[PDB]
DNA sequence: TTTTTTTTTTTTTTTTT
């Protein structure tokens, strides 16, 4: 009474795909609430999921939700394309970058930084690109005591708050590099994190590690190397994002087609 | 076996939009009563009602209940226009603006902050409007430990007591802008705040943030900026107010039957 | 198995009207034994007075279980007009602002403060009204910065003894003329105080307000604004009193069988 | 099922002569292994006697069963003679006295102070008192913070050691006066003390009130109208005492037999 | 069957000489094998062990663990006379000291410092005066936080080491004049004690009382009229002692056969 | 069927070397979804892995992994042959060092501190063969309250980052030389640690003791006397990876066949 | 029905002389696992583990485990004739001191004492002797505020490291003399030692016995003249210890068999 | 046919400190 029960749950969860609660609670909350009725041990569902985001991360990597199934069709039938073309930056190239970037082939490389306001396409882009990875982590310096946390095992880093702290430059450098470190997140709680692409929305200065109650400049030149700067200037205009899911997977896929060649070095020379 | 009684029991509550206990002895006690004598686990009960009021925070909005399938067709009908030709303000411009307060038509510009006496009739509409709302929240800004806890996952904000704390200004930003945000709630919770319209209500101006035991005024220019600022100078007559949903239902018919265009100001004019 | 139970104690809790244990205890016995000895949890009982209560003060009033419809059939059947007289008090003027005290609409007014003797033969009086109506908040002086506890979903709310607090004096102002406003309560939380007709008894300067160590003034205009001075001076004998519920339903019903017009005011002039 | 074994359970108590944990099990032994063997939760129990002692404190008084139905015959047949002839007391004054101390006819003047040594038979008296009725209340003011601890609802109340302090002297005023007041207890709670009669034993000047961090004796008028004080001269001699209850049940009886005129005032008449 | 097996468990436990657990695996141990196959919850053996130390405590007290069952009239039977001949006291003083010590017949006085080394009979003595019954108290003054532990209602207390502290001097006092009181225990325990004979076994002067950090000699009167005084200034020979239970039978037995006058004064005053 | 799914459970975590959670979810992924659909209950496979894990750990060692089962094949040709033939080590020295110190022959000398930059190579020879071997400790540095981590009972105890600390220097010595001591974890329980080979990779100065709050220096002789010291200072190449099982078997393989008489010395000779 | 379960862990834990899990683990894993499959509970396991330590212990001492069961007729091959040797001292009088010390024959001498550097034999045999016997405390003095903690019921007392406090020098006096007494551990807890043997295996200063928070040498006879102390100088090598149990064994049989005169004094002469 | 409760594992605290 408890067997098929719970083979029909993770049979629908990975149908399905949940990562979070609001999510399954919009999508069929019958299933839930069958299962609530059944028998309110949570532990059973949460193990379920745990297994199944495990096995999604562990196998569906970041770009394996990149590639879309469908066809690309057009580039310019996606948000991005304008937004670009009145902020000024070349397509081709800030795709193939995107995409080194992404797979971690690029060996140290494996960080972007935007520099400018959050009305000029920055914000609307970042909450796309986090709502479009299923498994993103968001970390925030809420907690002084330990800045990294949610994101161990996950597709993409939101940072949007703050900038890199000086507490654990160890875990930011290896992580630039797609290495990794062993890093403390709760209460005694030392885990390694595994290779990981981190996005910056927050409108600061990567380079600016914030150290004690300043800023810190020792090592700027690795986070020079090992991340990409991108300068922002003309502001966009009214309601210029609502970015969606099919333009994204479109631009990946277009992204994935034509690839060009991509330089390794800070002073990004972007003529492609 | 169970899972047919669950499914009736989540779509009897969504049905019923239960807020509470109260709400549930209000509309049908008999399930409720039932579910108490079968087993006193009242677990099962609270997370339906809970699935139900997220189901309705994240599909429900305002024509859901806000705006009536049939209109007035007519103008001397409802003591909200007497009393607002008796405030003495643009009836066109002010349902416009509340159209895109609560409909949510562009996007920075979603707030509304309305001073006056308890003697204008403001504390009656105000009262009205949120009575009507089943799903709402009154943000208290009264204790200084978690003043957002009654906006997550709900149709209105009322904020009627207290003015703005100091140490909370990017949730709050964030909540005026229509957009999410984290904030410091317990020890163990700190999700995002899906876009509610806010409505303010206490005489003190909300704009003066409270800090600590001071109050400040540079971080006055966004507060005024994303909302929509105005005064009720005369008064009312004997008991003016108690407003309905069928009044609500008709203004908002008549405003979306006959609405201009909308203006970006901060300062109300002397029209109307 | 308890369906039946349940709904049986639901119903003789909405027709006795019982509050507390204690009253169900006094009244019925084989059911409160029955219920005791089948289930082993107070959680049908606590539900079934929850629901009782609520429906008794958030649906119902007071004078409704309180006006007995049985006349006096006389002028004075008892000691309350012997000793209202003896006083020194307005007859007409005293029924009238009674009667709008127990209705609760003629404006803001719904307050009674006294002042006087420490046992003017009010002391029994107030003691017999709190044990005949079900629903009574005793505002005790118990918590230092929260003393304002007993008076959410309350008919009649009485004040002991002791000066009024500083911490909540905007919940006392807005229950004073009827109103309401949020405030915080124990550790981590914060509710809001529904309005309800209170009587203070304290015969010290009960206008006067207790700031942290001092003792101010200005919350005094708004509190006999919406207040009545009750000045007492010549007491009764020892333990004048004995009210009981029939004594208060005969007064009720002879009030409400001659009504005359209300003179609001602060000041109750003895003489006239 | 359950509800034959909990009404023979609640006769038990009531007409057995139980009313606390070692009482119990002096009485029935088997009994308490019956009950565990039939069911390993003692909260039927628990439940049965706390709901007994409650009717035996509560409603029911202290006389009703410790006055036996027959006369003492003679009033030189017990230790109490004795003690009364050594220290000076009038025989049918004092019964009258006790009398109306016990019966609370007097309306205020329901409590009884004594001024002497334990040497002259005052600790053996209370020993005997507390042997007899088997509720009773010992109030210790160990603890500032909880004053009366051991009270609430019972018939007699014993003060041990330590002098009441100045802040709660209502309270006191009100239970030996005849009255009631909230009183604050343990976990920062409210409790309610019934016109519970006191009696102290301890050597110390109980007229002594601490306030603050001073000794005032300003209650004294309402000490003095509400209060008898008795003072104790000669003792006794070694090894006397050891009151039993058919003794005292014959006093109770004998003074009962013969009731005269009680004074009202302070200073009991030291004669006869 | 419930009943009969708790029926059978108690008699067990009574006429086969159990305390709780240590004694009852001691002297039998098929009992927990036949637990274990007849049910398997400690709680029942728990239980019955409970009750009986109870009832072994309230009925049977220390002269039932004193007098020998067969009469022997004899000093040189044991080896305790030897010790106190060659101590210097006389055997029939001694004798009737014990008698009128174990009886408790004095009341007041019912306690005896001693003070002396341990190679004279000293720690050896005091255990196995403890063992000898099977209910003991051992209130030995090791924690601040916990003045009296194990003393709730035993044949016999056994002081070790440390003094009595400056908080609960009063306790103490009243159990060694025969008499009860309320002692705190552990965080949340706390029951009051019998009249217990009490023996020190402190190598110093335990008429001392420990106030906060340092010794005050305050309560030394009244221990000193209440308790005799024992020095040890002489030293038995190597290998020598064991005070088994013939041996304290046949002691009871001289002394209750040899009885004489006894005094109550500081000194020991070995007069008879 | 209880009974043998958990000897399946334990033959397959035997088999299999299962640890943890995710290793066995990534190995046998069949039986997790075998086991949820012929059950629920994670708590029966959670107790058979913790006690397979507890018998390898108590069982097994490093030899018994680190030994391979074909010839090494290659010499010098592969990536680790390359780096430690152009970081100009000895390879038959240090071959038989690392087999003196995991075989365990050297029993004195089991400690091994690596100084130097972290490009030499050290740092990803060290997380290679901690994430190869099943069980393995991170005793970091992270926490002044818990010195060591997950060493009870392991194969490799590598040490990323931190230095010793002072409260347990015993623990310390005891796990790198091979001593002895009983550990105290926290206020619950403790456990000791098995002789367990340990290699350190923080480039910074290991012989910093952590006293209090301070650095000291005065624990530096045992790990001077029981303890090889190498400084890795000579840099590699651009991320030089790609270790499997086969190279270290085959190297460990090698290293055995190539043993001689190894020098013991604290600071590194010129012998290579 | 658990009694052929309780009998059969009972005789396994008797045969194989488990004294924990671990040792059942090691000795018999196949029933731990069909006791953990076929009941989750643990009280069974508890009980026999508690039955069978109590055997073990309270039944036992040390001679019991000095003549081995199987005759080996070893006298100088193993290490400990070169661990004599190296220390200098008589094999035949050392034999008898251990036989002597074993026993307990000399009254307040029952202890033995080796000073030394550090490794010079004296920890390697403290080891051997821990491990050869399963019942053993491991007083360690790694936390100062309970010292005697581990070692009721026990065989050997280890003593590793630290040294001797003056919070409890009356236990230390009864265990090194020969006697029993109880001292306060943790909170609410009271243990008691009996004449147990010790071992130390640290070389610290053992005579300054830790008072307060300084040393002090008030205890010097009491320390000195109660067990027999000796010197070391000359250590050892490497890898040349780990004393095994069949060693012991024949050293133990072989100072049975060979007995010699015992000089009653502290200082020992240098060489027996 | 016939039930329908075996303990359904009815669900559990506050603590573990």
């Amino acid at each position: 009474k408890t067997s098929a029960r719970y083979m029909e749950l993770v049979g629908w969860l990975v149908d399905k795909g949940i990562t979070s609660e609001k999510q399954w609670i919009q999508e069929d909350q019958a299933s839930y609430i069958s299962f609530n009725a059944a028998s309110n041990s949570r532990s059973q569902i949460k193990a379920a999921l745990d297994n199944a985001g495990k096995i999604m991360s562990l196998t569906k990597t970041a770009p394996d939700y990149l590639v879309g199934q469908q066809p690309v069709e057009d580039i310019s039938s996606n948000r991005i394309y304008k937004i670009l073309e009145l902020n000024g930056y070349d397509p081709q190239y800030a795709a193939s970058v995107f995409l080194g970037w992404a797979t971690k082939k690029f060996g140290k490389r494996n960080t972007i930084w935007l520099f400018g306001p959050a009305t000029t396409g920055k914000t609307n882009i970042a909450e796309a690109i986090a709502h479009t990875v299923p498994f993103y982590g968001c970390v925030n310096w809420t907690n002084e005591n330990f800045p990294f946390n949610d994101c161990v095992d996950k597709m993409v880093i939101w940072w949007e708050e703050g900038k890199m702290t000086a507490k654990v430059v160890e875990s930011a450098k290896a992580i630039l590099g797609g290495s990794k470190v062993r890093v403390d997140q709760k209460c005694k709680s030392s885990a390694q994190i595994d290779p990981t692409p981190v996005i910056v929305t927050s409108n600061t200065n990567m380079c600016a590690v914030i150290d004690g109650n300043s800023t810190t400049f020792e090592h700027q030149q690795p986070l020079q190397d090992r991340m990409f700067k991108f300068e922002l200037t003309r502001r966009l205009d009214h309601d210029f994002g609502k970015v969606t899911k099919q333009e994204v997977k479109d631009f990946f896929r277009w992204a994935k087609d034509h690839v060009v060649e991509v330089e390794h070095e800070f002073y990004v020379k972007k003529g492609g």
